[PDB]
């Protein structure tokens, strides 16, 4: 009985995002997406530690889905028989049945089709949630992503002015709980079920062994740094399905930030660091003003530098010496300087 | 010299709330409450682990007190001689004398009467705070609750529209620090003072062993699920006197959320997950749209599923297939499906 | 080519703040500051535990710098040859080059001069960030402070009314990670580099051993309590460069709070407890209404009472019995009282 146009969307691997319109004059459609669960071993850090992961569409995070307010979202969730466990999906964007989880439990070899109406604007987490202790275990094994529900008129500043991004990236942050042996070395397992008991013990102490973006320490540094150009307004969606995070763009700011992630609320302006509550997605716009490398971190710097949670942007353009300049390059402290007389000596 | 009407309030055990008016045309009154401290052993999880608790009025959390802006709140705090320790009370709603703590220290066998003016609207924590290391110990042993100070015109949306709830629940979240023996089993003690040294060691590492609503894992599930009906606007007050929390209604949203908990600030709209800073109370309204079970959690899902922090709502009414529907029930993956060609394989 | 007046500022040790104007009719200037790095052993708790610290200007936190929107800030950073390590500086207030870090790396015996334009209003962290694992290590060793960029018209309430403070304090909160020996005693080291390996192991588990204001447990209690008077509007800037905090004034409120710390956003009103995300500074105004001692804490009360994170204010003035009064002093529970009949027995 739902007589709307159907449009199939092809998802792409994070941190990129499938093509979409920001503002649209199209009416509501049934937007059709497919997510296929893939359990597999994945490399999670720069020393080559492996991990028994569970994913949507083979990535951590799962891909970003983008629709507009009033669309209906029809998701085919597939659990191939190569997998070992039941899975489902819970959309924080959806209303009813545990976000869809109570309508989408599928064994290996099955698929299910869920439709939810996009009545709430913002960025939202989705995640697996099979029941009981399987819920945190599936989520921290990698089974979470996000969906963005745009207003039909695109974003605005909460004061009646349209905002438009030239570029969008989705940063999914994942807390991982990898067992160690008596000698402190990370343990390897041949299957998720073999890893479970030792992993649940780590999970219980609430301290991750790794905190990563796009599934691995160093995933978004090196060759895979995020590109931008001076002058571009970049939307950075950030999600964390299980644990808080405090994003920060080193060298930049959040010009407009929806840290609770919901576009019916005006963004805050000019933030240094924002806060993604575990179980949510938030979003920040920033217009780059200076070229060079930027680091994007969670600003627990121990997690950023030592547990995996740093991404880079490489920004092309011309340097603005009015905003910042090195007035004098490093030089020997003048013989005649008098620092021994400072109040704190 | 304070010549106002006096009204005695009878408190009730959480998660229920004593009867009150939302909007009132009554003038300020002296609202009289009594809290009796009760130290006692309590069961805190589904395996029957016991714990040396300290409570106001025999419950964790202590009961919710509800008054209106400009009332005066006259609290008789009683410390029966069956108790072993001194206690006091600190109202985050009150101004002066450490919230009342510096005026309410009573030994076993004593009582004291404190009056504070309700000059600040919102939901607020109250807790015991005897001095020094006894402050965190009394609080994480259970000695905390909340008080709601309503505007006289009731709640509003921060944009000039009245809000009214059909139902209110108070969810007090408690972080507990239970010692374990060498074998990892929780230890039992015959008194709070006997438990202290081993408990303080657990407290120092800042990681709770249990995170519970209404005093126990499973307290608000099963027979004690919270009731509601499709169409009702439900106010959910959430407090945490010592540690952050990130509430989330699974299958729902926060339609209006005061996460910092103070009604002089407009709520945010349409949240997925909100944030209760340790040492505060916040509040969320939600109008139920779908029947069924909902889980209400902190969205560190490890704490929710594995450390005790899940409540349920059971909502009666008719399902709305426009908001969400199972288009196709679980079925075998079609022989002709072509998932091996997906971009992520 | 930058032809503006230069003004040299002399910094002072926290929690005090160098003199400045709130509102100004002066135009933009080049505000010149000097920060000298000092590595040295410091006492961090009341039992005399010592710690291999690294500081700007010999204090934890580093001093508060105060300028106005549109000023340029010219910082001479000095790394005396008595120090052992390279250092730099990253201003979260600045745009470009990793906040200045990529332009300010100096070896012992060198100094460098950085200029940044104060285009963003608010309170902001600054911290050392030499590269890789040295970034969290330098920061949690003490190398962080804050800078406040005031609007030229001073603060306002976000609703078109000027706010002015009679007194300002800067509370820098520091998470410290001190190794312990097999017996649980804190270890001492003869140099930062000797402390590093054992300290990084503590840092990795993300749980501090101490959480302190102004560099030490008890720094702002006793003789060094913060002074105020009934009626004064006090601005309390709070920073945390690495880890979240939840400030609370016991006995008071935050009348106006910028918890994300940026003055282009309206403050929230009448908070009990606010939230400083790790990697940021926030600010709260409060007009004292009652004399006496107040405790200012992070409201994880375990951190406040047991890990060092309590400050005091001593407020002079006359008590207001309308706001709060002890109606009846502690007395024996009446023989005729009937508490055995209460609902919770
Ligand atoms: O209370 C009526 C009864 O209907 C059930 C049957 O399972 O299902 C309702 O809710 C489902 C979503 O949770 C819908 O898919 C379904 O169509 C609707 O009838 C039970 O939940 C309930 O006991
Ligand atoms: O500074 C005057 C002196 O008065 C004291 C006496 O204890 O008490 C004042 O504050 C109390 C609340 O903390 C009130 O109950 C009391 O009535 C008021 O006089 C001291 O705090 C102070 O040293
Ligand atoms: O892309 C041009 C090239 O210029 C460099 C040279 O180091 O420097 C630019 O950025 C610096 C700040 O990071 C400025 O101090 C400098 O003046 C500006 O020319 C490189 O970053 C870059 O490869
Ligand atoms: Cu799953
Ligand atoms: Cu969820
Ligand atoms: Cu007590
Ligand atoms: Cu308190
Ligand atoms: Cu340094
Ligand atoms: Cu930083």
């Amino acid at each position: 009985d739902l007589k709307l146009p159907r449009q199939r969307v092809d998802l792409v691997a994070p941190p990129f995002v499938h093509v979409h319109e920001q503002a649209t004059k199209q009416g509501p459609k049934i937007m059709e997406f497919k997510l296929v669960v893939q359990e597999k071993k994945m490399v999670i850090d720069e020393k080559g530690t492996t991990f028994q992961a569970m994913t949507f569409n083979g990535s951590m995070p799962g891909p970003l889905m983008v629709v507009h307010e009033g669309d209906y979202v029809e998701v085919t969730l597939v659990n191939p028989a190569t997998n070992t466990m039941p899975h489902n999906i819970d959309f924080h964007s959806a209303t009813g049945a545990l976000g869809g989880g109570a309508l989408t439990l599928i064994n290996p070899g099955e698929q299910v089709v869920l439709r939810w109406k996009a009545t709430r604007t913002g960025v939202f987490v989705y995640h697996c949630a099979p029941g009981g202790p399987m819920i945190p275990w599936h989520v921290v094994s990698g089974m979470n992503g996000a969906v963005m529900v745009l207003p039909r008129d695109g974003l605005n500043d909460g004061h009646g002015h349209s905002l438009r991004y030239d570029r969008i990236y989705y940063i999914g942050e994942q807390d991982l709980y990898v067992p160690r042996d008596e000698k402190g070395n990370f343990k390897s397992y041949d299957s998720p079920g073999e890893a479970y008991s030792d992993t649940e013990e780590v999970m219980r102490k609430l301290t991750p062994t790794h905190v990563v973006f796009n599934g691995k320490a160093g995933a978004l540094t090196g060759k895979n740094a995020l590109n931008a150009n001076v002058g571009e307004n970049v939307l950075i969606v950030h999600s964390q399905a299980n644990r808080d995070s405090r994003p920060h763009l080193i060298g930049g700011h959040g010009d407009y930030v929806w840290e609770t992630g919901k576009f019916s609320n005006a963004p805050e302006t000019g933030l240094e660091t924002w806060f993604i509550r575990g179980g949510s997605a938030g979003a920040a716009l920033y217009k780059f003003l200076q070229p060079g490398i930027y680091a994007y971190v969670t600003h627990n710097l121990i997690e950023a530098a030592n547990l995996g949670a740093t991404a880079h942007f490489k920004v092309e353009g011309k340097w603005n010496d009015d905003l910042m300049t090195q007035v004098k390059a490093p030089a020997d402290i003048p013989t005649g300087s008098t620092n021994e007389n400072l109040y704190f000596q």
